[PDB]
């Protein structure tokens, strides 16, 4: 997992009000979302990987470990049953919850990290540069 370790800031972002949509949340919270830039940093310590998102709006923060299920509450207030696993050498983070399901998956492609989120019939693609 360690090219995906570092600081990571926001350069592009596709379709987010229409995954924001599928996912219930409200239109002010989408403007809001609309104009943000996060930063993300992902650490590791030993197996534990520690995921924080920063921006002006909201800030989250989760650890885990790869193949192991947690509970996680999101930015937009989901209670979450979650597990993160390598696969393809990507990250994927899957989230069930009241018989629904999103995936939140991240790859390298050349030096950047390629955030694609699916729920429903809804497919954003976030591009993030390392800082
Ligand atoms: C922590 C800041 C996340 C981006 C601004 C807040 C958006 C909150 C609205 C819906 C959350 C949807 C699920 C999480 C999306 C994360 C996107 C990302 O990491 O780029």
């Amino acid at each position: 997992v360690d090219a995906f370790l570092g600081t990571w800031k926001l350069v592009d972002s596709k379709n987010f009000d229409d995954y924001m949509k599928s996912l219930g949340v409200g239109f002010a919270t989408r403007q809001v979302a609309s104009m943000t830039k996060p930063t993300t940093i992902i650490e590791k310590n030993g197996d534990i990987l520690t995921l924080k998102t920063h921006s002006t709006f909201k800030n989250t923060e989760i650890s885990f470990k790869l193949g192991v299920e947690f509970d996680e509450t999101t930015a937009d207030d989901r209670k979450v049953k979650s597990i993160v696993t390598l696969d393809g050498g990507k990250l994927v983070h899957l989230q069930k919850w009241d018989g629904q399901e999103t995936t939140l998956v991240r790859e390298l492609i050349d030096g950047k990290l390629i955030l694609t989120l699916t729920h429903g019939t809804a497919v954003c693609t976030r591009t993030y540069e390392k800082e």
